[PDB]
């Protein structure tokens, strides 16, 4: 009785990529037909911990020709932490960083950044607004890189680190700290660094959502446990110039001059806190922001299309999205606060609201609802001229990343059972903000994207938001 | 006027009912539950998550549960070792896992459980088909690079009987090993460690160093597949069961023979044989305690693809590459196998090349049809005939995409679902047929090479159209 060619006709022709996380593969679906174009999985070349975590995909002039991505992977502990019980003693390392390109036929596992450059970085992967570069941020080990696609060679690496006022585990973000941005230089033969594998974990697995209160309460085991930040994502300006690094446990953001690679001014997303502090150079390579206190954390953190706001959602002490006037291109110590959005429904961690994707004409943005089980996650719906919550909308276990197909009529998520139940591709239309369907997923997907065209398009991809 | 309007998919999957697709990936490594009324995938598991490091998950059944909705059980296997290698995935792996284990997953209404490793315990690691028993209490497994075959009672995990299938050719040249005949001898094995445990853990055991992968049977005639005893192998794939009990038929490819057991005293009492223009059967003889004996004169072409039909009335048997057709045998008479003989043999114009193969196979609940998948190497299109379950004929194939395998039937015969896999490697997914019309209504992602599916029954007369009677 009902033939499933109609509700496909409906999206045009878009790729969706995703990771598996605990799967261990990536794999591309199209959106016209239904079909799994091509997969890859990690273990079948001998990753043998391939926790497929963050991805971003380069603009492809016809993506169903051809498209090519960087996927990166966690290894060590990050292989217990989602109550599987698995009797593995030893996993593998992991952390390596994988070009993939398709070639209309299936994927070709291209060249192991990781292994070239000897960056090992876990965390957010984000494809520069020209298409032609990517950063990777790592907050177990507080590191990120900004690399050269064509050349496969590292522009710039920073260390980042906390010295906390307070020595107790339990003071050490809350009473402040000095945070040392240094940026590094590799220290091995041909110009590689020293970061494979677990080599530089200052923490043994990455924090989960409101993990910051395990750390805080000695939940987490690791050899520097309070000289973490928790580096998440290196997101760009889609104007160019600069990057944002957002910085977990401190809640702030680094905004970077991508020209001289300087840090250039923090953004602290604590609402009631100061827009910004000041980036002092103490070193030729090393700079220090001081802070007296840490009111929150925060995660997500991302820029509007237009480049003219810069959201930072604060999570666990205070909960909510905080909204910087970014229209001054010229000079970031001139970006404020403008807004916060706000709900009777948001406090402490939970929901915690930690991917977003913008409509390209930057009218709305849609931001995740994730809580642990079994509360129902979703997807809150974001009026981004006025600020203020329109809807929210429950969707399944563990939700994820959202992507917008670039026409802006559908936002399409990842939901990602806790690597153990339900999981599924959804849909919503950005007209009626309703699901219109889902999909099934064998993943555990942290990222999701849609291959993009152009680089106007990466305006609304991995890119600018993760 | 071509996107009027927004579409829910919800209608979509309302058609299908309450039904629970499982796969197995192959080299995903993963086993998934999909929720088909709501498109939901309701657990997945990945077997490298356990410290498996070569979860090549090959084939898999379900035990019939009151409510699947809040839990169920199936068997899935694996293989092992250098079955890595041969997709054309450029992997550098030098020593790749061992593989070979037989898990027992239970699903308890939120996530997959791994309840035990069988093959760890009998220490039987077999990579082949697995089969549920009618009656849902035991299942089967086969092995086509050792050439051995095992029931299991699932209760206890224990070995009910395991039987080795060696070949010995008249001629001891590869290419003509199987074409100017050979004997076929028949061990009933005894498990030589202690614990009442056999001695084929891992690779042990194998005759070729890897499976003969779909479509490629004669690839060991051809030199192409190593191993220390190529020559003796015939491949044994599947014990598919007679949905009315007592019997099961055991298929091994490179002979082209069915071998019919007894499972009540575990001996086997008749050959059939696959070839069209070949006898119905050969006898089997008893030539010690623990062992017998087919003789072939000569092998016409390999066969793969086995099954009754649900009133075990009909045995299909699928001949492949030197001919492609559907074998199928008149089994009515219940009490003695060595009655049963050829009764027709579905052809095709379109299928005299090497190619397509005739292949896995679903019936209607009523077995007024049988769904069968026709397989092609890249780049042909592999599709799904239709063929008339009483009078044996074609009456329709319908293009699907590449790597066509296995079908699954919903019980109340509406819909039948199949995988298509890629290769392990290009397009993949799941493709749903209306069987009142015989066209596809979809086609659903999926992350797998999947060369099994199968729907969680509810009841044995389920099983009479799931992964028991058929490959
Ligand atoms: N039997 C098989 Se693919
Ligand atoms: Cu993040
Ligand atoms: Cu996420
Ligand atoms: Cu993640
Ligand atoms: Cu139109
Ligand atoms: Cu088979
Ligand atoms: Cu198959
Ligand atoms: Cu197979
Ligand atoms: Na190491
Ligand atoms: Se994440």
């Amino acid at each position: 009785t009902t033939k499933i060619e109609e509700f496909y006709a409906q999206f045009g022709k878009y790729i969706l990529l995703v990771p598996g996380k605990f799967t261990g593969t990536v794999a591309a679906h199209d959106l016209s037909t239904g079909r799994t174009l091509a997969w890859l999985a990690g273990w079948n070349y001998g990753d043998t911990n391939p926790i497929m975590h963050h991805m971003a995909a380069f603009p492809s002039p016809d993506p169903y020709k051809g498209f090519e991505f960087i996927v990166n992977t966690q290894g060590g502990k990050n292989l217990f932490i989602y109550g599987i019980p698995t009797t593995v003693k030893e996993p593998g390392e992991g952390f390596n960083i994988y070009r993939v390109r398709y070639d209309g036929t299936k994927f070709n596992l291209v060249s192991n950044i990781a292994e070239k450059t000897g960056l090992g970085l876990g965390v957010h992967v984000t494809a520069t607004p020209d298409g032609k570069g990517f950063a990777v941020a790592d907050g177990q080990k507080d590191i990120f890189a900004e690399f050269d696609l064509a050349t496969e060679s590292v522009r710039t690496a920073f260390l980042v680190d906390w010295k906390p006022n307070n020595s107790d585990l339990k003071r050490a973000w809350l009473e402040g700290g000095t945070m040392t941005i240094t940026r590094l230089k590799p220290t091995l033969p041909g110009g590689k660094y020293d970061y494979t594998g677990t080599k530089g974990c200052k923490i043994d697995w990455e924090l989960v959502p409101g993990g910051e209160l395990f750390l805080e309460e000695g939940k987490v085991t690791g050899t520097r446990q309070t000289n973490v930040v928790a580096l998440d994502a290196f997101v760009y300006d889609p104007r160019g110039r600069w990057g944002a690094l957002s910085a977990r446990l401190p809640g702030v953001a680094i905004i970077f001059d991508r020209q001289d690679w300087e840090p250039v001014v923090a953004l602290v997303g604590a609402k009631g806190e100061p827009s910004s502090l000041p980036v002092k150079k103490v070193a030729s390579d090393t700079w220090e922001i001081k802070m007296d206190k840490v009111v929150t954390p925060a995660h997500q953190a991302g820029f509007s299309p237009d480049g003219k706001n810069f959201l930072f959602m604060n999570g666990v002490r205070q909960n909510n999205i905080m909204v910087w006037d970014t229209s001054n291109h010229a000079d970031p110590t001139k970006w404020t606060k403008k807004a916060v959005v706000e709900d009777p429904g948001w406090r402490g961690s939970y929901p915690n609201t930690f991917h977003m994707v913008f409509t390209p004409d930057g009218r709305k943005v849609y931001v995740t609802l994730w809580w642990p089980s079994p509360t129902p996650n979703g997807i809150a719906v974001v009026d981004a001229r006025n600020w203020k919550l329109l809807k929210s909308v429950d969707i399944g276990p563990d939700m994820h990343t959202l992507a917008i197909t670039y026409d802006g009529k559908y936002v399409v998520g990842v939901f990602s059972g806790y690597q153990k139940t339900a999981s599924g591709i959804v849909i919503m239309d950005t007209k009626s903000d309703e699901v219109v369907g889902i999909l099934p997923s064998v993943g555990g997907h942290h990222d999701c994207v849609i291959v993009p065209k152009t680089v106007e398009d990466l305006r609304c991809s991995r890119c600018t938001t993760t």
